[PDB]
């Protein structure tokens, strides 16, 4: 569902117009075009927000190999959560040592299928985990996630009997992890977070436990949809005071997604027929919930969502995706000039957690992805 | 419950193919099929892909005499690949483009579905070669009012294009066969007056899917469901040929889903298993098609849990309070019902294999 240009030869400008429209007439619709410049410019963006935080690209919003590659030659790290991953970043030729694994509940297939790889790197939350871990004590570091509806991550009590425990059955633990979720937009959830894991790595040492060596802050970084966010570098600022406070000895790690690729992706439908219902103009579009939109079923989403169309009458609309699902439905009541069949409908920031969790329902060909601006 | 055999059958399964699996019983698929048929009499039933387009079900189905509902090239490619013959077909998306139109006449499928003038027209080009069902809402996406049936069925007039007849689809899982009573009743009429305005008598009334199963509650029995919908079909002039478009009644009882419990772990009060299939897989169903399917265990002290997801996303959970034995790693979580709009509707993230479907019972 992809391919590359390496050689080219709110609202849209003639130029973007222009890109857009010479797509779909080369490839035809539906297309998600991504651009390598603006992953360049997130991760730079991140890089700078949160010094000394070494940044792993989190697959699984987008795991797109020209993402992994552009990232890869940026100097990004990776956080793989599965075999499939593994198998991806591999195949770009990540090195193993640039990885870490960070699925909390695991087969012991996936922990040697990882291994195998190379990378080493795993996290567990619950001592039933931690088993898994004796037949590959030799060969593994572990992060302990904490959290504070949530699925994973262990109370600070439960932590230090892990870490206890891991000293028992000769397991290295090479730090904390934890996840404040997706889209998080109070920096505070972090600061509490970096006090707790603090604190524990504290109890650690105090109870003659090796100490340790890494924090993990995982993802959740927000991007603007519809709704202005906290710029980068605000956000981090009170995430970077938290840190401060840490032993010199720990470093510290990152599991951005989202931040990364959210922006970097622009998707582009066509109108296959339309209807008047109820004096609203229903658009029938070769894209919806089950294909590139399927984050508003997932992802609680809500993308900004325009036409190259602009001018003249604003009509009462609906927008539907292409499946015989009523529920497959982009924009219930949205405003728009009149549309002919064929006009495109363009959504922004639709790079994270969209193409990810498509479907093939019905058999709808899924939008395919155009990448551009890789190389320079 | 489970049988002993069931059960059998299951770990039988899992040894040789692992987990997680989709068991397609196709004797279910024939059983579904002839209780359908003996339900409601000379009607052709047209199995919609959708569902479960999965090959076995169209071969099984077409060795039982189905005919097929179709909805876009890719379900057209499917019955072509597994020789089903073009005139035991209907494709009835009412919003295609000029290439959908196309393919779907190559392949030799000739009876399409518009539910408004801008449709229409994409015919005129094909207007020798086609027969269009209007479809009629009485419901939210699709199908036009009885008042512009009548506007459709003139300009086709107009136009030169041959209309077959009328259908409707009053929603998937109608539990009340009632709402197809009042849409046959409905269409009666809008036929009546086409005979009476001097235009061409429509041939055909195609009354959609939507019949019910038992998911957690039952369901009345096809017999009883059928009877007020034949009583209303028997007031058509016998002239009239009858169609349906059945999914989810052939197929959603023919499946058995079978997980593994990848780990588990206490949080709060409840003992979390984290299975090998969830929200963005088989159980996809939950989320689109607004689901809740019977789950069990092989397996008295049933203790409270929560059956997770493979996938890190919160959102991943099957079941949020669900009270079971003590499960093991490895353990198997059986759902019942899993046919329709289960793996049609899977996603590959986190790059989570899906669950394999093992057909039984094929011959
Ligand atoms: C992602 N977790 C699931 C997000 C599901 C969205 N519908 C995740 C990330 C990346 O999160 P992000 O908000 O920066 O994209 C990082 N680390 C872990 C452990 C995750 O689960
Ligand atoms: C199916 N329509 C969408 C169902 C989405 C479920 N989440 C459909 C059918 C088959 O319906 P069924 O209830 O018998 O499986 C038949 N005909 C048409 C036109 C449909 O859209
Ligand atoms: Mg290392």
């Amino acid at each position: 569902h992809s391919q590359s240009i390496f050689d080219i030869h709110p609202v849209l400008s003639a130029e973007e117009i222009h890109l857009i429209e010479a797509s779909v007439e080369q490839f035809g619709a539906p297309l998600l075009l991504l651009d390598c410049d603006v992953i360049r410019q997130q991760y730079r963006a991140l890089k700078n927000a949160l010094p000394n935080v070494t940044l792993h690209y989190a697959l699984k919003p987008l795991p797109h190999p020209v993402v992994v590659r552009t990232l890869l030659a940026e100097g990004a790290s990776f956080d793989l959560a599965t075999t499939g991953e593994v198998e991806l970043v591999a195949s770009e030729g990540v090195p193993a040592d640039l990885t870490i694994h960070t699925h909390p509940i695991k087969r012991d297939a996936d922990i040697r299928d990882a291994l195998a790889y190379g990378c080493n790197v795993f996290v567990v939350d619950n001592l039933n985990e931690l088993e898994k871990f004796k037949a590959y004590r030799d060969d593994v570091e572990l992060l302990v996630r904490l959290s504070f509806s949530k699925k994973f991550g262990c109370s600070p009590e439960q932590a230090l009997v892990i870490i206890e425990t891991a000293k028992e059955w000769n397991i290295r633990i090479k730090g904390l992890s934890f996840h404040v979720g997706s889209q998080t937009t109070n920096p505070n959830k972090y600061v509490e977070a970096i006090h707790t894991c603090r604190h524990v790595m504290e109890q650690v040492v105090e109870r003659g436990l090796p100490a340790l060596s890494t924090l993990d802050i995982g993802g959740g970084f927000p991007v603007n949809y519809t709704q202005q966010v906290m710029p980068i570098d605000q956000f981090c600022a009170p995430i970077n005071e938290a840190l401060s406070l840490l032993p010199e000895t720990v470093h510290v790690l990152a599991e951005p997604g989202r931040f990364i690729c959210a922006p970097a992706v622009t998707s582009v439908a066509s109108v296959m027929g339309q209807a008047e219902r109820e004096g609203q103009i229903w658009y029938y579009l070769d894209d919806g919930i089950y294909g590139s939109f399927s984050g508003l079923m997932f992802d609680d989403a809500r993308y900004p969502l325009t036409t190259i169309k602009q001018g003249g009458e604003l009509i009462p609309s609906v927008l539907s995706g292409p499946t015989c699902d009523s529920v497959d439905v982009i924009a219930e009541n949205i405003l728009l000039p009149k549309l002919n069949n064929g006009d495109l409908v363009i959504g922004r920031t639709m790079g994270a957690y969209t193409s990810a969790t498509a479907t093939d329902f019905n058999f709808f060909k899924r939008a395919q992805t155009i990448a551009l601006n890789e190389f320079v």
